[PDB]
């Protein structure tokens, strides 16, 4: 006997015993005569296009993939429900904090940021942790990580980043030339780098690891009134992590690691969970708040802003498909229900247009008809029409324009924004220059012990000492810039791996 | 008060007169506050990316197009259920005919060939008559004509004719000396040419015409005995064509026209039907047949091989959404029930491939799982997986690869095909000077009266005087090769349109 | 003989008497022995996968097609050059003004709106009447069309527009209720309806018809000073219009009138030009200016705010392919080169997103590197890589993150965009009673005589007949609203064609 | 300093240093003023619309990938020649082998099988090796793996065989069962299993294995004989393997091992190169060979059948942009040119059919227009028309209809196929019982020694042992079935490896 994934398709047969196999046949539900053999004019003679079900089978085989994600490709899914705990309603009118013990479903995907589909589950990068929300007023989509903090802060140097943690547009090698010279030509990075060569920056799989929403959004009660806020689910399984060492043995021992460990997680009634916690920020606090509220490089600290609990997240079912209900799915930090709404956080702001713009692409114009994307707790109903893939009546004879005398759907004014005030030139404003350092300077020094300190710099250092020296140089100073023996620490090592 | 058709806004607000209208959301469920106006900044200011709910109207505004079909592009459409009356299980074990009585649901397009989406019911042409048959055992396409007969005989040269009857590639204009160069450089054309330009190439609408499949087809029963088999449906509301004169009126007083004939007659309860028959022919007539049985510019004649009563077909239903019921239908030859085979016509061998692939093109590689197009009548069981757009649970964790031993779909030894012997030579046969002009001569002397050749004649060269000389010499030869006279009164009118 | 459109064949033939023909081949550059006679097992036996001539011309025949455009799908286009002949560097920096006698190549692309792919040419309706200059700096697309305003001023209504103009989603008719349902309960289209039920409705070829920006838009020249601007190209031909009586005869005599009128000019040397002119508004003339001056149902009056002259547009070119070189033509209002800069307007606002989305949709992400769209006179230089049907080298091995160290390429501060204030509320101002009548009553009673106003409510009555009286009486309404005359002639006109 | 490949854009830098950056543009052409910074409403305001600088990158980035290979994902190109060294004329006219000396440029690429486009390099799989002849008659694709077999030969068993390779349908992990539940019930694979788990299962890179084109091929002279052939292009490097210990270490260290290596040797002068035999089997010899000729699991022995040497393959040419060159690689075993065609082998038959099909879902429509595909040592010529992303002229306005008397382009007789005779019933013909041991009990015996046969038996006991035990005793029966001792070796180390 072998663990409960191993066993998948013994098990499958097992629940169907009962039964007889169905019919095989082709996709238009005609019955196959024969599908081992191919229809020829004589036992060594050739092939018939009167053969449609090698046609019709093979014509589909050839359009089985679809384009992977251009970021966070390799993943994990779940699903489960989200329970309220606590009283957030002076916060948040939105239904899906109504009352206590009020239960949504949740889908969750994590995944790593760089690898393609094939790479491994145990390598230094960050995790997604993306949580959809079926709530009665459409679907609410958590596109968080398993950090607080990101390593810029304006949505055009995101490609950019991206393309300096992937493949030399030449060699299509992984390139520490293309990683360091971002990161040291943009400071900004150097508290997500702290963060990343940290110990979490490998954890022992999904369920050993906190979530964080990251952004600063916006959330509306039912008077009217509005405050900032951040999001934080952790991990009611601990924090545990692995070292160097192991990660990279099961980088080619199991590449399927974090895979394998959520599914027998819940095959085995071990149901990871999450608490999540919101801070809180007046308007007026926002005006106050030494650094940038809106800066994704910064954390807004305990002490001042403290975790408020709201709700769990609990994972307790396996999908049946991986493809259909998880390589599908797709999450838009733009659906929002009445009660939350975005910041002025302009990685945010770009985010709003990125994720539905390439789901048209990655799966089609009329991706939200798909089973796990669809908000299959509300009732859409709008005047949008037609499309590549049309799946349901297409809202029938109703009249698809606006404004009808004919009774078709109407706007419903309580669900209308929050009306806030800005002023100020229209211009490109440069926010490479805000604090650098400081709460890198906190992490460094009073977060760390020393052990974790000794670490992170051996955890740099065996990844810097490639780049070129010039880029080193570089790279190091900027670590000085955070503390003189964060930098000299690092640099004694680089001087002996340049041997 | 007005045609049904008119008022079609005006019934579907009666029958939601009670409810209230629907609330107005997003296409992910998330209602919408105000849909006249934008998010912008200031009452004369710019718009912004916040506005999420101008983005996901537009952004599918944009989607709505999908390629129209390649040919027959003007389509209408309707639904209805095919009835069985005779018994015809002698020659064919298909379920579809299995008792009289036994209904099986019908869905039917009507187009012309030519025309792009926009243009003209009423013009010149041969009609579509594609019927789809939700049998038990899958689907089942008829895909046919309002002729027994096509212009050409090997589908190498369907891409070809289909350019000569489209637009010039530089003037994107109709061109006649494409026309008619292609027409009188293969003379096989000289048949179905003679029937496109008399009486019945413009019909009264679509419930006024025949029906055929054209080419030859193999019927297979419970035996394994096999007989080969044409299809006519005939229409029980009367032959009955438009003049000329009374067509290039309603060109541009309605385009439409014959679209709102088939709903408003469905809508006021007057059903079309059409009687379906079938020809039968032995293997043993078929080697003694004087032309090639299977020869797509030949019919069987009725004196030899009579017409043998099997149903009715009847419509009795309009579409709801014309996009998702009517422009969305895909018909495949190739669907084809345990009973019905191909013959080896060499023009319906290309079918078998070019249906479903444009249908792959067109719609998506999952055009199957479009509703209209589904086999909701069969079981659809197989190891086909994935592709863009998969709208079930995707077959759920079923083993996916074949053979196994975990039971998964099986393939029925009673569905495989009739095996036929052949012997020849694997080469490129010449098909050009099967006999051209004996079947027309027989038309054009039996079967039309003085009046009707007085007319056939007008009408050629009332299109052929467009083109240069050596085409109408050319083409007038091959007519004066079917029947002298036949020449000689073409080439008459010609003498007087040249001035 | 015959016109030049029709002896297109007839020339490509001569242009070629000289050389030999071509070896036919497939796709792969495989020279094909035959191509009239398919692969068989015998004269009459099936097809074989073996060959491979057939499936690779059917493979594309099946891919021929695209998406049309969801408007203006009906287009005639030619080529040609843009002059300059007065001096406007005071107000513009632009290259294309430069100096006076420089030439920019062009490609227009004329235009009817709803009417689909296969419509006719002379239907009342607007005219599209698109410019794409290739500029040193980048396209320049004025996607201009034939009137200075439009029927509404709001982006988010233009889906509903549209769909109310095209065809009912059940019956696949042009419905006159759904056309007046949303004019009667949208009075800002008071002022473009009376327009287009004017003379001018149906233009006698593309020709005979001005040309306008519409949208108010921005110069910036090179001290960084700005003014708002108006583009009105007028024709050198003269106003020349259609009647009712002959453009229904033509629109079945022939559908595509206006693109064989704008192909047999041009072959005949007779080619076609316009006369570019400008209206400026200063930022103060703004201000105080009686409407709002990015309101795209107003023109500027004349008087007030004269034509400056700017250049010539000719056009000397016919299309040598129509699919490659004018079906696939793409212009984004977003292509703007430094000194030209969009206006608040809430419609040109939208439009900078609607045209990219769009034609990645119906051509394709690359959709800038077809011939056609490529602005073949700058240097593309960026960091934008991959995509599908990735043509070019993809620019090397280039550094393709920004910043980086390795010269790479670099931002011109030159080109960066004027500098606005702007301060209010970010929320959605109504706009829909701006003033709606003002501007059209000057239109009925100044600009036309007495003759034109009593076409004009034959014309609007003629059409508004069909609608229900609900509908009727509230349109006249809306029409007396303009001038009590107005709308008791429709009145009048209606009493009767009620019976 | 470094090795070659990671100094990439140190030298692109150094090749560059004359001259200046470029200016970063838009797609369309247009300066960019900043691209690092948003335009925004104030420094904490919110994204604008108009910033279309942000929108034209971010939507060419969320469309930067495509559908990776169905199959064959993980691979490494480089660019050369192929030159003769013998005439071999008297079998093949093929323009390719015309005169000693004559050279063509080819594109070879290198993969594994089972991998995605992140998997690693150093994993025990077959190794493809396809090879593309840029030929005056067109385009000559040898689609050639690392084995001179395949473990199957119908093709309508291959995307079941490729199923079981890869991820199971609900857990997406990797499946013993399915890997060995297919081949314990498809015993013809013995012989291809056998070479892949003996040493040459992990090559030392792709400069140290064979290839061989494993189909039987006809060749055809100028005369018009044909004989059967194998291709062998056999390694000038040496045949050298990785141990099981030093793979698994790489596949961790660097999962791009064969990458590197192949970049590297070329970047320092040191050019792989392989020799180009065939073996040669008249048709007569076909008539008595003891198995099936056409078999994809038969060899032809070299003692009856000698290697008759050709030519060298020499790659002296690395990509400059991988993906526009290695990525969008387009190989049809269809592309064949006059000399050479396909014998009946049933897995190439599908072959035939299955590589256009999916070059026209992955890439698109015109996928032979891209560079790298075109067949640029060749002119195409035909009637082939339109397409998504059309980049040409598109054949300009040349007679898109044939046959045409106007002089477009015509067959070439002599380009014609080989006729053979073929009598048979057509039918499906079970090739399950061809003889599945004698080659492999050869193999096993006489071309291995005693160490080789025991770490064959070890590399498969590794991996059956995690296969159920019903599985296990299966597989050992069809290892007992070749040689007793072969199936005993086995199941003596299962019967450890289960405790
Ligand atoms: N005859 C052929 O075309 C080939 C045959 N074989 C195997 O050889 C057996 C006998 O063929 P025969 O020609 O009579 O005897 P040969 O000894 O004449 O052929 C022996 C072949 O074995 C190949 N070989 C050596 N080690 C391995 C390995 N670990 N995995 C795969 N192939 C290997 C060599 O390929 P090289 O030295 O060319 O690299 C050599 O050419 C066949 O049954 C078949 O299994 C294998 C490859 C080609």
């Amino acid at each position: 006997n072998r663990d409960p994934a191993s066993d998948q398709m013994k098990h499958w047969k097992e629940q169907r015993a009962a039964q007889k196999p169905d019919v095989l046949t082709t996709g238009g539900g005609n019955p196959v005569g024969d599908k081992l053999n191919s229809l020829t004019v004589g036992p060594r003679g050739p092939l018939l296009v009167q053969d449609v079900v090698f046609t019709d089978e093979m014509a589909h085989f050839d359009r089985e993939r679809i384009p992977e994600r251009v970021v966070h490709a390799k993943g994990a899914g779940a699903f489960g429900y989200f329970e309220v705990t606590h009283d957030i309603t002076r916060y948040s009118k939105a239904k899906v904090f109504e009352h206590i013990g009020k239960r949504t479903p949740i889908a969750v995907r994590f995944s790593t940021v760089a690898g393609e589909s094939g790479s491994a589950d145990t390598v230094r990068d960050p995790r997604g942790f993306a949580v959809k929300f079926y709530t009665e007023d459409g679907n609410w989509d958590l596109v968080g990580n398993n950090t607080p903090i990101f390593f810029i802060r304006d949505a055009l140097l995101f490609p950019s980043f991206i393309h300096s943690q992937k493949r030399n547009p030449q060699t299509h090698l992984k390139d520490p030339d293309m990683v360091w010279d971002f990161w040291s030509l943009r400071p900004e990075s150097l508290h997500q780098v702290s963060f990343l060569f940290s110990d979490r920056g490998i954890p022992d799989g999904h369920r050993h690891m906190n979530g964080y929403g990251s952004h600063t959004f916006k959330l509306v009660n039912a008077n009217g009134e509005a405050v900032y806020c951040k999001f934080h689910y952790k991990t009611d399984q601990g924090i545990k992590n692995l070292s160097v060492e192991d990660a990279a043995r099961l980088a080619h021992e199991d590449p399927d690691y974090g895979l394998r460990d959520l599914f027998n997680a819940i095959a085995t009634g071990n149901y990871p969970s999450w608490t999540l916690y919101i801070q809180v920020m007046t308007f007026s606090e926002a005006e106050i708040f030494p650094f940038n509220p809106f800066d994704l490089t910064k954390v807004w600290p305990h002490g001042d802003y403290p975790l408020i609990p709201v709700g769990k997240l609990v994972l307790n079912r396996n999908p049946v498909n991986y493809f259909a209900e998880v390589e599908q799915l797709a999450f838009d930090p733009s659906n929002m229900p009445p009660g939350i709404e975005p910041s002025p956080d302009k990685m945010l702001q770009g985010r709003l247009f990125a994720y539905p713009d390439t789901h048209r692409h990655r799966l089609g114009p009329n991706y939200l008809q798909i089973p796990v994307n669809c908000p299959y707790r509300a009732r859409v109903a709008n005047y949008q029409r037609d499309g590549p893939m049309c799946m349901m009546d297409n809202q029938g004879g109703a009249p698809n324009y606006y404004p009808n005398s004919f009774s078709a759907p109407e706007h419903q004014p309580s669900a209308l924004e929050h009306r806030t005030h800005f002023s100020g030139d229209v211009q490109r404003f440069n926010s490479a220059n805000d604090d650098n350092v400081t709460q890198v300077r906190t992490f460094y020094l009073k977060v760390l012990n020393e052990e974790q300190r000794k670490r992170l710099c051996e955890n740099i250092a065996g990844h810097l000492k490639d780049a070129q020296l010039f880029i080193q140089k570089k790279a190091v100073k900027n670590f000085s810039d955070v503390h003189p023996e964060y930098g000299s620490r690092i640099q004694a090592l680089l001087d002996k791996y340049n041997e």
